[PDB]
Order: C-alpha cells, then sequence, then structure tokens
DNA sequence: GAGGGTATTCGCCGCCTACCTCTCCTAGC
DNA sequence: GCTAGTGGCGGCGAATACCCTC
RNA sequence: CGGAGAGGUA
C-alpha cells in the first residue's frame, strides 16, 4: 500500500503468506552456511551476509572494489555484482531459502487447538504421525472405477484363495500318506507306545503348522480385502509392510503418501464450499457434541472461506531470511565472534537442506531420504517456534535458544520493550533530598546536570553573546566547562518547565511539572508538599528529569502538568498537598488552649479591671516577646483584619457585612490569631484546634470557594508557618518519656489466674483441645485491651509520644502499647493465634523465645508483602487494558435513564439519618429527575452538580432516594458524556470533552492494591481480582429465581431445599449444598416453609456473578459487582469513588451471547457487540426479516481485552502468538483508532490535545489590536 | 457392534517498575 | 590457527481413555 | 554493549 512508510496511514492488514509473497519479498536466494570470513572479515559469498543479496556493507562499494564512489550510483557492479548503494539498505532487503521438500509451519499444526486439524478433520495424533514420517495417508481414490473393477477382483480373489488353500489341502494330504508311512516305519518292528505318541506328535504339530499358516494367509487375504473395498481417502496405515501389500497388489485405484507433501495434497483436494454446507447442516440438526465439534469446525472453515485466502499458506516451499542488520554479529575482545541465535537456527536449516538435496538428487533408498525430510522439518520447526514440540534445540551452556517467536513475547518482547515503552534523550537522575525553602511550583537542580540537559540551548547562547564564533567552538567551551557557560544557563533555564517522575508510576500524579533553579550539590531538591503524590522519602529514593523542547510539549507541562495545578486526588477529590508530620505537629501545637498558662484572662476581683485584655495582635506580640503571654493561653482580643464568624457577624454587624477595618472582640488564644493570618481575608474566623481532620476540612472548602492560585499560595504559607512551630513544640524520645502502666503486675495476675483455671478444667475433662485454645486466645485479648486502656489512663496529655499520635500527624495507639504496654499475641506459621502471650514490651526488652516468634511473624510479613505488590501490578495491566478506549465525546446525550441512589435512608421511629457512605455514592453526580417533597415544589432542578447544599437541602425537605445520571446508562456510541460521568474529582468542576476517564478509572482502582491486604472465601485482592474476573466465587451460594415457600431439608452433608412457587408451575431444588455452609439470615435465619424472595440469597457466602444476571437483569449484576467491590476496598478504609468501578463494571457488559443465528451471519454461541448486533438486526428486518436472538453475557476484564478489535492491541497484550496465527487466518485489518496503537506507531492519541476540535484551532490577532499596532 | 455421556488429564498461559556494580562467552584436528 | 556442530501453582479448554448402557 | 550469571538500592 504506502511502501516503506509514509504518512495518512490508514490501516495495517495481516493475513498469511504464500510462497509467491515470499519470493517476491526476495532480493536472492541464500544457498550456503557461512556467514563471516576470517582471514578478510568480509562476507561469504551466497552466505548468510552475502552483499549481492542484501546489499553494501559501505556507502557506494562494491564486494570487488571496481566502484568506490558517489558517482557510481544506481548501476549494478558486472564483476561482484553488488549494486552500489547506501549501506542502510541491509535493514531492509531480505533473502530466502528455497526448501528441497514441502514443510508446514508449526504456528497452524502445534497450536492448541490444531487449526490443521479442523480444517482436515484429523485428531493431532493423526498429524503427528503423518507429518514426521511416521505412517501413511491415503490422498486419493477412484470410486467408480475400483468398484467396477471390484465387482471381478472378488472373484479373482476368491480362485487365488481357492488355489492356495487347495494346495494347502494337497500338501497336508501328503503329510497325511507320510503319517502313515511313519506308522509302518515304526510298525517295522517292536516300537514303544511313547515313540508312536512322539512321532504322531511330529507328525500332527506340523499339520497344525500347515493349519495356522492356512488361517493366518486366509486372515491376511482377508484383512487386505476389507481394507480396500472400504478405503477411504484420509486412512492412515501403520505397517508400512501393509502399505507395501496394498500398492503392490493393487498400484492403481489410489494414491497414498507420506510427510507435509500427503497434506499439501490433501489441501489441494479439499472445496471448502461443500465442508462449509455440511457443517452449517450440522449445526442447524444433529444437537450434542457432534454439534459442538461442529462449532469450531466451521469457524475455522468460515474463517478460511470468507476472505479470498488459500489454505495452502500453511505447507512451506519457502523460507524467507531477515535482514542482516536485524540480526548482528558482534566480536568479543581479542576477535573471536559471539554468533547470534537466529544464525545458528539458520545455519542447521541450510546444512539439513543442502544434505537433503544432495541425497536426493544422487539416488538413495527411500528411508534416508525420508529422514533427512524428518530433521529438516523439526529445524524448520526449531527455527520458527524452539521448543515449542521437543526439545529446545540448546546452545553452549545448556540453554534453548532463541527463535523468531521469541522476539514478540514476554515482558523483554518487541511490544512491551520497545514499542510501548523507549529510552529517551535529554534525561537524567540522581538522589533527591528536601528543599523546605522552595515554592510549590519550583524545584532544585544540579548545576552540572543543567548544563548538560540544555546543551544545545546554552551552545546557541553562546555563539548569540559572541562567546564563540562558531558552533563548535561553543561546544567545546560547554564540554569543558568554561567560566563563560554558567551566567548563559542562568538565563537559559528560565521559565523552561521540567518534568520528574519517581518509579513506581502509580497513578497520574506520578509525574509532575516544575521551574528549575540551580543549587549547588549533586542532589534534586524536592518540596515538602508533593512527597505524598510522589510517595517519596528521604532515606535514598532517586528521580528522573525529562526536558519537553517543543512548543505544545512546554504549553502541556507548564498547564496541565503543572505541580501547584494539581493538589487534589483524582481518584477521591481530597487534598495531597497538605501539611502533614512536622507541620501538623506544629500547627496543632500552635493552636492549642492550655488552662492557667502564663498572661490568662482574668476576671474583674473588685480591686482591679480586668487583665489579660489586648487592644490589637500587635501588643500580644510584644506582650509575648517580653515573656509576660503565652502563646496558648486564652485572652481577649480587639480584631480589624480578620472576618468574625457567621454567629458574631449576623448578631453584631448584620446585613452591610463586615466591611475589613471594623472592630470586634475575640475570646481566643494568639496562636489561633496567628493560625488565622494564614488564611484567605474573606475567610471567617476559625477558633479550634487543628487536628490534621480540621486542616483538611479547611483546604477542602477552600479549594471548593477560591481560586487554585489562593489555595497554593495557603498552603505554602501553612508549610512556613507548621515548620517553624514544630522546632519549638518540644518533642523528643527519651526512655523518661516511654512511661511503664502503673499496674500491669496485678492485671496479668488477675487474667494468668483465669488462664490457670481454664488450663485446669481442660485437664479434668470437661473441654476439647480447640474449646482450650478459643479460650485462651479470649482472656489474653481482654488482658491486651485492658493493658492499653490502664496505659492510655496513665499518659498526661502533652507527654510526646500522645502528641505526636493524636495530633494525627503519623502512628497509631497500637504501636504506643506495643512500645510502653505488652506487644500481646502473636500468629502460628498458619495465621491463628498462640494462645501464649508475649507480657514484654520493646522498651522492657523481650527475651530470647520471645524474640524468635516475633522474628517470625516479621519475616512472613515481609514476604506476603512482597507477593502483593507482585500482585497487584498484573491487575492494575489488566484494568488498564480493559478500559483504555473509554473517553468523553460529548457534552450531554440527553437520556432520560439513571440510577438509584439511597441518600440517608430513614430511620424506623421517623427520623433522617445520613449514609455513612454517601460522599462515594451521591456527591459528584448530577440529577435525572426533579426532586419533590409531598407534593411541593422542585428540590433540586434536573443537571445539578448536587454537592454538600444540595445534599443539605435534600434531607431538610424529608427526601431519601434521588435518582443520578451514571455511565452505566450513558447512550453515546462511543465513549461518554460530561453529564453522564459528571464532576471530576480532581478538577471540581464538570468533566471535559477530551477527557479518557478509562486510564484514570484503572489507575484510582488499582493504586491503593498494596494497601488492601490479600487476606474459604476470599476477602482481598483476590477477592478483587475474582469480582473482576467473573469468575465462580468458591464459596458459591445458591440464590433464588421464583418467589415462594420453601420445605427446607436437615441432613448430613447435604441439605435438601426445595423451591415450591407462588404460581406453583415447577419446584426447582438444591441438595448438594455442603453442611459446612450456614444458612443466611434475612429480613431470622432461614427455616422449612418460609417464603423468600427471587433473587434472595439462600445459604451464607458469595453468589456468583453470572447466575444474578440470568435471573434479575443487568442492572442487578451491575450494582451487585460495584457494591462488592466498594465494600471489599472500604473494609480497608480507602474511599474511591462509584464512578471508576462504574466505568470498569460498563466496559464488562458490552456484548450478547447469540442463540439463533436466522438470515444474519452470526454463529450460535458467538459473543457480539450489543450495538452492531442491533445494527444488523435492525437492517436484516427490513428485508426478509428473521432477525437473530441473542441473550446479555458477562466477561472477564482479560476475555474483553483479548476480544478488540484491533489485533495489534490485543497482540501487545498477552499471547502474542494465538493472537497473530488467528488474524493471519482471518486476515483481519486494523483501523488505527485507539490510544495503544497511536502509541505503536507514533501518532497523536486521539484524546486530550490530540483531539480534532482542540488541534485545529485557528489564532489570529483582533481587528482593534491589530490596528493598534 | 453403536450413541451418550463422560471424566479426569494434560498442556499452555500468567505471575510490578526504575536504577547501580562485577565476572564470563565452543571443541577438536 | 582453522573447521565444524526430576523444589510453583491457579485457571481454562481440548483430548484421550473409559465405560454405560443399549 | 549483543547474551548469561551474581550481588545491591528504592
Ligand atoms: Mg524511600
Ligand atoms: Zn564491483
Ligand atoms: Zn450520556
Amino acid at each position: 500500500g504506502a511502501m516503506l512508510d509514509v504518512n495518512f496511514f490508514d490501516e495495517l492488514r495481516i493475513g498469511l503468506a504464500t510462497a509467491e509473497d515470499i519470493r517476491q519479498w526476495s532480493y536472492g536466494e541464500v544457498k550456503k552456511p557461512e556467514t563471516i570470513n576470517y582471514r578478510t572479515l568480509k562476507p561469504e559469498k551466497d552466505g548468510l551476509f552475502c552483499e549481492k543479496i542484501f546489499g553494501p556493507t559501505r556507502d557506494w562499494e562494491c564486494y570487488c572494489g571496481k566502484y568506490k564512489r558517489v558517482r557510481f550510483k544506481g548501476i549494478i557492479c558486472e564483476r561482484c555484482g553488488v549494486e552500489v548503494t547506501r549501506a542502510k539498505v541491509r535493514r531492509e532487503r531480505m533473502g530466502h531459502i528455497e526448501l528441497a521438500a514441502p514443510v508446514t509451519h508449526i504456528w497452524y499444526f502445534k497450536g492448541v487447538p490444531s487449526r490443521l486439524g479442523y480444517l482436515l478433520d484429523l485428531a493431532p495424533k493423526d498429524l503427528e504421525k503423518i507429518i514426521y514420517f511416521a505412517a501413511y495417508v491415503i490422498t486419493s481414490v477412484d470410486e467408480e472405477m475400483r468398484h467396477n473393477e471390484l465387482s471381478t477382483l472378488e472373484a479373482e480373489m476368491a480362485v487365488e484363495r481357492k488355489a492356495v488353500e487347495d494346495q494347502r489341502d494337497g500338501e497336508l494330504e501328503a503329510r497325511a500318506q507320510k503319517l502313515e508311512a511313519d506308522l509302518a516305519e515304526l510298525e517295522a518292528e517292536g516300537a514303544k507306545a511313547d515313540a508312536r505318541r512322539k512321532v504322531r506328535d511330529g507328525g500332527e504339530r506340523e499339520m497344525r503348522q500347515i493349519r495356522d499358516r492356512a488361517q493366518r494367509e486366509l486372515d491376511r487375504l482377508e484383512d487386505i480385502w476389507s481394507t480396500f473395498t472400504k478405503l477411504a481417502p484420509k486412512q492412515l496405515i501403520v505397517d508400512e509392510n501393509l502399505y507395501r501389500e496394498l500398492v503392490d497388489r493393487y498400484g492403481e485405484y489410489f494414491t497414498g503418501a507420506m510427510g507435509a507433501e500427503s497434506i499439501q495434497k490433501l489441501i489441494e483436494n479439499f472445496d471448502i464450499d461443500a465442508e462449509a454446507e455440511s457443517l452449517r447442516d450440522v449445526i442447524r440438526n444433529g444437537k450434542g457434541q457432534k454439534k459442538l465439534r461442529a462449532l469450531k469446525r466451521l469457524k475455522v472453515v468460515a474463517a478460511f472461506q470468507q476472505s479470498g485466502n488459500s489454505p495452502m499458506g500453511m505447507v512451506l516451499d519457502a523460507v524467507p531470511v531477515i535482514p542482516p542488520e536485524l540480526r548482528p554479529m558482534v566480536q568479543l575482545d581479542g576477535g573471536r565472534f559471539a554468533t547470534s541465535d537466529l544464525n545458528d537456527l539458520y545455519r542447521r536449516v541450510i546444512n539439513r537442506n543442502n544434505r537433503l538435496k544432495r541425497l536426493i538428487d544422487l539416488g538413495a533408498p527411500e528411508i534416508i531420504v525420508n529422514n533427512e525430510k524428518r530433521m529438516l522439518q523439526e529445524s524448520v520447526d526449531a527455527l520458527f517456534d524452539n521448543g515449542r514440540r521437543g526439545r529446545p534445540v540448546t546452545g553452549p551452556g545448556n540453554r534453548p535458544l532463541k527463535s523468531l517467536s521469541d522476539l514478540l513475547k514476554g515482558k523483554q518482547g518487541r511490544f512491551r520493550q520497545n514499542l510501548l515503552g523507549k529510552r529517551v534523550d535529554y534525561s537524567g537522575r540522581s538522589v533527591i533530598v528536601v528543599g523546605p525553602q522552595l515554592k510549590l511550583h519550583q524545584c532544585g537542580l544540579p548545576k552540572l546536570m543543567a548544563l548538560e540537559l540544555f546543551k544545545p540551548f546554552v551552545m546557541k547562547r553562546l555563539v548569540d553573546l559572541n562567546h564563540a564564533q562558531n558552533i563548535k567552538s561553543a561546544k567545546r567551551m560547554v564540554e569543558r566547562q568554561r567560566p563563560q557557560v554558567w551566567d548563559v544557563l542562568e538565563e537559559v533555564i528560565a521559565e523552561h518547565p521540567v518534568l520528574l517522575n519517581r518509579a513506581p508510576t502509580l497513578h497520574r500524579l506520578g509525574i509532575q511539572a516544575f521551574e528549575p533553579m540551580l543549587v549547588e550539590g549533586k542532589a534534586i531538591q524536592l518540596h515538602p508538599l508533593v512527597c505524598e503524590a510522589f510517595n517519596a522519602d528521604f532515606d535514598g529514593d532517586q528521580m528522573a528529569v525529562h526536558l519537553p523542547l517543543s512548543a505544545e510539549a512546554q504549553a502541556e507541562a507548564r498547564i496541565l502538568m503543572l505541580s501547584s495545578n494539581n493538589i487534589l486526588s483524582p481518584a477521591s477529590g481530597r487534598p495531597l498537598a497538605m501539611p502533614r508530620l512536622d507541620m501538623v505537629t506544629g500547627l496543632y501545637y500552635l493552636t492549642t488552649e492550655v488552662p492557667g498558662d502564663t498572661g490568662e484572662y482574668q476576671p474583674a476581683s473588685g480591686d482591679h479591671p480586668e487583665t489579660g485584655v489586648y487592644s490589637s495582635p500587635a501588643e500580644a506580640i510584644m506582650a509575648a516577646d517580653r515573656g509576660v503571654l503565652s502563646v496558648r493561653a486564652k485572652i481577649k482580643v480587639r480584631l480589624t483584619q480578620l472576618r468574625p464568624p457567621v454567629e458574631i457577624e449576623a448578631e453584631l454587624f448584620g446585613h452591610s457585612g463586615w466591611q475589613p477595618g471594623d472592630a470586634w472582640m475575640a475570646e481566643t488564644t494568639l496562636g489561633r490569631v496567628m493560625f488565622n493570618e494564614l488564611l484567605p481575608l474573606g475567610y471567617p474566623f476559625v477558633n479550634k484546634q487543628m487536628h490534621k481532620k480540621v486542616q483538611a476540612a479547611i483546604i477542602n472548602d477552600l479549594a471548593e470557594r477560591y481560586p487554585m492560585i489562593v489555595v497554593a499560595q495557603t498552603v505554602d504559607k501553612l508549610k512556613d508557618a507548621g515548620f517553624y512551630w514544630a522546632t519549638r513544640s518540644g518533642v523528643t524520645v527519651s526512655m523518661a518519656d516511654v512511661l511503664v502502666p502503673p499496674r500491669k503486675k496485678e492485671i496479668l495476675d488477675h487474667y494468668e489466674e483465669r488462664a490457670d483455671k481454664v488450663e485446669k478444667q481442660f485437664q479434668r475433662g470437661a473441654l476439647n483441645h480447640d474449646e482450650r485454645n478459643e479460650a485462651l486466645v479470649e482472656i489474653w485479648k481482654e488482658a491486651t485491651d485492658e493493658v492499653g486502656q490502664a496505659l492510655r489512663e496513665h499518659y498526661p496529655d502533652d507527654n510526646p509520644i500522645i502528641t505526636i499520635v493524636d495530633s494525627g500527624a503519623t502512628g497509631n495507639f497500637t504501636q504506643t502499647r506495643t512500645l510502653a504496654g505488652m506487644k500481646g499475641l502473636v500468629t502460628n506459621p498458619k495465621g491463628e493465634f498462640i494462645p501464649r502471650p508475649v507480657k514484654s514490651s520493646f522498651r522492657e526488652g523481650l527475651t530470647v523465645l520471645e524474640y524468635f516468634i516475633n522474628t517470625h511473624g516479621a519475616r512472613k510479613g515481609l514476604a506476603d508483602t512482597a507477593l502483593r505488590t507482585a500482585d497487584s501490578g498484573y491487575l492494575t495491566r489488566r484494568l488498564v487494558d480493559v478500559s483504555q478506549d473509554v473517553i468523553v465525546r460529548e457534552h450531554d446525550c440527553q437520556t432520560e435513564r439513571g440510577i438509584v441512589v439511597e441518600l440517608a435512608e430513614r430511620a424506623p421511629d421517623g427520623t433522617l439519618i445520613r449514609d455513612p457512605y454517601i460522599e462515594t455514592s451521591a456527591y459528584a453526580r448530577t440529577l435525572g429527575t426533579d426532586a419533590v417533597d409531598e407534593a411541593g415544589n422542585v428540590i433540586v432542578e434536573r443537571g445539578q452538580d448536587l454537592g454538600d447544599p444540595e445534599i443539605d437541602a435534600l434531607l431538610a425537605a424529608g427526601i431519601t432516594q434521588v435518582k443520578v445520571r451514571s455511565v452505566l446508562t450513558c447512550a453515546t456510541s462511543t465513549g461518554v458524556c460530561a453529564t453522564c460521568y459528571g464532576r471530576s474529582m480532581a478538577t471540581g468542576k464538570l468533566v471535559d470533552i477530551g477527557e479518557a476517564v478509562g486510564i484514570v478509572a484503572a489507575q484510582s482502582i488499582g493504586e491503593p492494591g498494596t494497601q488492601l491486604t490479600m487476606r474459604d472465601i476470599t476477602g482481598g485482592l483476590p477477592r478483587v481480582q475474582e469480582l473482576f474476573e467473573a469468575r465462580v466465587p468458591r464459596g458459591k451460594a445458591p440464590i433464588a429465581d421464583v418467589t415462594g415457600r420453601v420445605r427446607l431439608e436437615d441432613g448430613e452433608r447435604f441439605y435438601k431445599i426445595t423451591i415450591v412457587p407462588d404460581d406453583g408451575g415447577e419446584e426447582v431444588v438444591y441438595d448438594k449444598i455442603s453442611k459446612r455452609q450456614r444458612l443466611r439470615v434475612f429480613k431470622r435465619v432461614l427455616s422449612d416453609g418460609d417464603h423468600v424472595e427471587v433473587g434472595q440469597q439462600l445459604m451464607e457466602g458469595s453468589a456468583d456473578p453470572h447466575e444474578v444476571l440470568r435471573v434479575q437483569g443487568p442492572r442487578e449484576v451491575q450494582i451487585h459487582l460495584v457494591r462488592e467491590v466498594q465494600e471489599v476496598y472500604r473494609a480497608q478504609g480507602v474511599s474511591i469513588h462509584d464512578k471508576h468501578i462504574e466505568v470498569i463494571v460498563r466496559q464488562m457488559l458490552r456484548r450478547v451471547t447469540i442463540i439463533d443465528s436466522g438470515s444474519t451471519e452470526f454463529l450460535p454461541g458467538s459473543l457480539i457487540d450489543r450495538a452492531e448486533f442491533e445494527a444488523e438486526n435492525r437492517r436484516v428486518v427490513a428485508e426478509g426479516g428473521e432477525p437473530a436472538a441473542g441473550r446479555p453475557v458477562l466477561m472477564g476484564i482479560t476475555k474483553a481485552s483479548l476480544a478488540t478489535d484491533s489485533w495489534l492491541s490485543a497482540a501487545s497484550f498477552q499471547e502474542t502468538t494465538r493472537v497473530l496465527t488467528d488474524a493471519a487466518i482471518n486476515c483481519r485489518s486494523d483501523k488505527l483508532n485507539g490510544l495503544k496503537e497511536n502509541v505503536i506507531i507514533g501518532k497523536l492519541i486521539p484524546a486530550g490535545t490530540g483531539i480534532n476540535r482542540y488541534r485545529n484551532i485557528a489564532v489570529q490577532p483582533t481587528e482593534e489590536a491589530r490596528a493598534a499596532a
């Protein structure tokens, strides 16, 4: 189509290659297994590197050397024969090998299912025997001629059989006469009875040998006749002697062969139309296992019939040879070559082919030629796919060689290693340290790394400023780091954004852009407020630096990716660039009121006025400086630049407003005034202690009510203040600060008494081992709880450890109890708790037998963490692949469908109680219908963001359920619409028209997978994986399918649950339910004669998603999956909005399984996209309506990912070989419409700024501005 | 003998990202 | 220096090997 | 800088 490659690509088509195509690609034949000569280091003629085939190895030079100049361009030498051109041609030209005998392609013979087996209806064992010269096969037979000749051959064989058996009978009669002669011989004298019996035994055993000879000969002839009369094509005849007799006796009437030539002949004499008709007939009739087999056979046969591709491409008469530059051979230090693996395999193929050709030409017996053909077959199989059949062809070191099929597969294959990822220029790396002085949009960049990244710009500026005369002088000056380059570098790097990235890149904010500023040193200075987004600490981490070059790239880095523009988490909307650790401690210390402190407010005592009231915060600061006042002492202050709270403002000023400069008396501490002076001017005064949650709420309010620049400046100011006041907060660690509970011994003795009583009861006969273990795990659990409570009560409120934990900065109280109380219960290699506790704390020091088990547990945890981090990445990759083409495409589909969210179900006594999980279900959603209460007017209009004010108004009005728009019900053909998706969690506004929401959903789901532990029902990451893979749950719990009463039965190892429907049409029963599982409690436990719902879950466990779809419908399975995943994630304390899970679940429900094909071309049991199915049915009903009937189906992420319309995307994901062979057989054409495909071919992705409406903007000055010039 | 089921059994596919340092590379005539 | 060649495990689907009547 | 192996960092 487009020759080598030229822009305006339209499609990428694949198919089977014929021998004619292979010989057309070829520039010449390879017929010598010689790579390079050692005496001259030049390619050998007709070898794997021959220059007459693959082109010159030097620019405009010939092998002989007659022409060695650019003038002799395009002329083929008359002596050497190598065309004079550039040396890059060796990367493009291919050769070929002319095989002496036909060979099969291993992909279409050995790959399960064997496609040759389906095409020819031969079992894989028959193909194994025939292909590798182990059994003959009948290729043809002449029926009419053989029948007409049989009409006489029957009599002829009868005649010869009669002749043979009559000769045998004559021989036996002669033997009888000889027996009579022997009788006379032994009767001539006095013989022995035993001697008579011995001679009789000899005679009769010879006679029986004759009888057995007759029987065996007749069996041979009868078998030959039976084989011939019912002989048919595609029959294997082992026992070469039988086939030899068949051909000798009946040379004509048929043709038998062996090897790949026989398969080629069979494919030649094979009409596809008749086979397809027979398969379709067997499908429409018959039913059963035959129909099941015919379905697959027809799949392959229709694949070969619909297209204009012949099936004769499975047998190869020639082998292409890859260009030399793609399989180079290098030389080790000294001059010894390290040959590649491809060269060795090509060499073996060439050797075997040449020797086979020699034997064939010279003449040889059948056996040797067949052996050589088999070895050639095996050599070509090893070349194409090494190790698929038989032992791998190994090289030195007993390691299997690489094949052509290993260059495309795996984590190190072509796709995932070279096309989906690359190594790039203008990039560096070093260690990261902390720069507190930076701002949220700045980073410190080492001078030596900046000089190298910005080398061309510095050279250009050096030439411009007359420091060098040409570019070479400037380049040398930069290489030598002369003192004149730093001054120009300072100005060159000004306002040039730089991208920073830290691996692993779990979510979007792992890459962010900053404004570089040169620093002294070799480590990068990172802002403290981006560590959470990067997940970076400063114990040795390293980061990578990338430099955008073009104007568009700089614009993207400066607008889309700037660090100060990404404050909120895209997964949940919570702020990520907010104070933590030291900053939280400092702010918590500052904004704390300690009763009875210095300079505290004092009411009038009847002899002096009130004490502790100040006329301004400046006076309070002066008093604090003098040491008369404390920053944490309650006072009365007059404030004029701080806005009063809502209550004070309403009851003090009214209507008009605060109008900065109005004085009001505040009753707070000085630290709170200092904290409130760090917030925007119009923000109401906050009088509270700043726990981390209070700060998070403040930041969320600022983000949702102010522009992001104000938020960035506010977080910078809070960082400064927190770091300043954490130094003066007086938090340290000393063994005097680690207080021990004052009565640990008493509690331990009290519970040891209980343990002793239980142990003695066990010693007596009252309870078995398990009861004792459970009782001892209890008692000790309560002892640990009581010790923790005593420890908490003992500690003062201002202890550094208590302050750090309670401030929300970091840590929890379990660690505090372990450090100062007692560790408690440990776990056995199976996970169960040991009945013996660890009564020592790390302040006292564990003993040697309490340390051994502790180390056991710690190492077990570390290993589990490693396995979990390995397991989460695979799920993230699958999630990304399944939903990579879900992109916002419209603004509104104007659909009337939606979903209902509970939104604070009501109380029984009568009251509205807010649903706990409301921010991940109801917020950031658009209304689908107007909300009305008790026939009143609408409370919230259709198409409302439905934020906090809207939800509060809805709750006040007394309405619980509201219908909202969801992607599950979006009507857009491709992608989704902005209104259905709703608010963007990162931005806080309606999502844009180019936003790629599938990748965001995948990254949001997959990122918190390590926190979510991998803990007979699955309960963690395995549970999530089985939910997303649509597998059978494991502990499957049956669900009813028709409302009615139940006749529960009680028994051992089985329960009989019978559904007696209200209609009574039929009764369903479940009898295999093992007694291990309990019975679910719904509405009291399930009991006999109890009415149940249609979708009720009878037992206790996890219901499979496939039954709920078959019984209740798609919406029910959607809500089921969303609820299950959300609960699995909530159990660990992770908040993800439901829209991401909805995106994934939408991607999982997109196809329908066919039942009746009708006039349509869809085969039964095929998965067809719902839109395509509906379009085909609507087209068909117009003309001779015979519409197909289909049913909804649920597919896992892997199946939905591998059932794509692009063979390139599917091959770059998994199972490259199977996908490629199927695509080649079906002759699939790839329309390059997708993110991964455009990434592979190096084109602008169809999302974001690469969309047509954005990339085609036209810019021009206004007429007035143009005139003003 | 001949349709209807098997009914395990075996083979193939999958198993996180980024970086740094160092040693060795065929046997026989 | 040159020439030749008996320490992974789960999930899924096709395939033999096996009756089971019939 | 082609391949194999060993060790280490986050
Ligand atoms: Mg670290
Ligand atoms: Zn020449
Ligand atoms: Zn929509």
